């Protein structure tokens, strides 16, 4: 029955609490059940809290969290806000209300610059006329990050878990959440920014799973960040918008859109380029694609080799198929050979060319 | 000493204890340490109780689980047994034994209408004559979700962490095992449904690692679920049986089955597509590959480009190689040109097309 049932905090031109342990709280018909914050340090244009750090809070319980009294000029009521704080990790918070009424607006806050902070482990039921279960809007800060994982919400927001601006690293894995009795529910995970990372939703009476930047996604969604590998157990670089998969060692996909799979030793630094099925083969153009091939090398724009060994692709849409030993130079022509060129398709002028004969009249026997 | 250590449950006609904490307990000789459960709302037949909702229970231990002394008509012993509840959430959990012979079905079991449980930081050991370390059956329900992380079994369970039926969305992270001193282990990790999400498994002594729908995985796995994204900041819609990597801006693979490596503002709305290594390029048709190609198109059945510009295929299993500005209708023909078609190998007919001229005995020099 009081307005926040712990709070952690500091008025302004005072140093806030720091190093607060709270192992284990219940929250009868408190207004905020736990608030912690540093007044003078929430605005955007405030300078950061040099104090406001660490608090390791778990096994914490809210009941029937309302502002029936008016406490502070009728604050809304919240189960859980966090502003100001560096450092918050919450483990195990159940909320629990009987009264869809009583709290409409958010049941867990983590915004003010609030920051690197850490939700895991929690039970939202009952808050079925909120607005929000779980909102957080970041700094927006270098090296910050919030971390939501194993959530369920048993008719407890019309946004499950909402991510605002300013935010730039998030985890949201494991959130499951029942909207059938909410008045008017939209998302069970909603997003600003264009890249959380996401993993493991599940959702029944939401009419959207996730509303990423305006992009639903109803059928899972697995989200990642960074450059990629998987099936690897070695490589050399990757860039960030680069990958390598199903590899071993030797590969790297250093530049912008560049990617490994399947292969050996192979190389590519060829912004928009593939290499596949290959071993010790390299992409150094733009526009390269390298697939079942040893030894092959593309360098310039748009060439390519399929099936060749031990062969380069050196042309302008220079392609080389099917090939052993060659080097190849042309513009807009697809080659074949085994140790000189010995065909040629040449798009740029209409000409076809063989080393021995064309003929018709074939068979195959 | 007694039958439940900590027993949270209605009996039938009564509604469930509900919003309860357990923050540390130690449970000695019981029979089920922590035994929470809704009598008359197990059944899959009954109806779901409307009661039992949020526990949240940490830093659990359990010591010497047996049945001694007959309680229940012989109630088979158990660390921990969930059943009928929505929102448990275990953290921290120690079971302990010196004798295998005491507790010899499941160590662990969610099952009997659980939903919306999660189990993290969890250590069985000495359970060497179980058949179960973790069993887990749902319900099985729309939202559901049990989730398993940072698990550590030392000789407790043929089956380490057992998945049964009714279970469509499982998260499994983090789980090792020692098998070595176990009466015939099976598999650290076995599933029912063909989808777990799996990740981080480690194990020695046991003769399977993974069993996943029956098809056995000993040297590591990483599962994930839904629309998969990785090493690219945005992107427009994924599907659920679709990917997008390495890619920038711009980019969708918007049906079963299509894909987006390496790109730039490019997208696939094809069934059985691949557009890599390229910029503003579309695939519409079916069976369509599009590689190191910029502003090229493919929108019919089996068309295709590669290393091509500015280009469209429109025929059905026709493919363009090497060119600039060329829109192709042709079927069964491989194509290539600069700004008119100058080649082709028609495939249907058996007949090789020059613009200009067809001829032997060149050289490349």
């Amino acid at each position: 029955g009081c307005y926040g049932g712990i709070e952690i905090k500091a008025h302004g031109d005072a140093p806030a609490a720091y190093n607060i342990s709270i192992n284990g709280h219940m929250s009868v018909e408190d207004v905020r059940s736990y608030n912690f914050r540093h007044i003078g340090h929430h605005a955007a244009t405030a300078p950061q809290s040099v104090s406001a750090k660490n608090i390791v809070a778990s096994n914490l319980v809210s009941i029937r969290p309302n502002n029936k009294r008016g406490f502070q000029d009728n604050a809304t009521p919240r189960v859980l806000a966090v502003s100001a704080y560096y450092g918050v990790v919450i483990n195990g918070l159940t909320g629990y209300t009987d009264d869809p009424n009583l709290l409409t607006e958010t049941v867990v806050s983590v915004q003010f610059r609030a920051r690197n902070c850490s939700l895991n482990g929690v039970v939202l039921t009952g808050f079925s006329n909120s607005e929000n279960g779980i909102y957080v809007i970041g700094g927006s800060r270098g090296g910050d990050a919030v971390n939501i994982s194993n959530v369920t919400l048993n008719n407890s927001g019309r946004y499950g878990v909402s991510i605002g601006s300013g935010i730039e690293n998030v985890s949201i894995t494991n959130i499951s959440g029942i909207g059938d009795g909410i008045n008017s529910p939209v998302a069970l995970v909603s997003t600003i920014n264009s890249n959380p990372e996401i993993s493991g939703l599940s959702s029944i009476g939401y009419p959207t799973v996730a509303r990423v930047a305006g992009t639903d996604y109803n059928d899972g969604l697995t989200l990642f960040n960074g450059a990629f590998r998987a099936s690897t157990t070695s490589s050399g670089k990757i860039h960030s918008e680069g990958f390598i998969m199903g590899s071993t060692s030797g590969c790297e996909a250093s530049v912008s859109k560049s990617g490994v799979l399947t292969s050996s030793s192979s190389k590519t630094s060829s912004e928009r380029s593939l290499i596949a099925g290959s071993s010790t083969s390299e992409a150094k153009g733009t526009y390269n694609t390298i697939l079942g091939s040893l030894g092959a090398v593309a360098d310039e724009q748009f060439a390519a080799l399929i099936s060749a060994s031990q062969s380069r692709a050196s042309g302008n849409h220079n392609l080389i198929l099917s090939s052993y030993g060659i080097n190849t130079t042309g513009s807009y022509k697809v080659n074949g050979g085994f140790e000189k060129i010995n065909w040629e398709l040449d798009s740029l002028n209409g000409r076809i060319k063989a080393r021995d004969t064309v003929t018709g009249g074939n068979t195959w026997s």
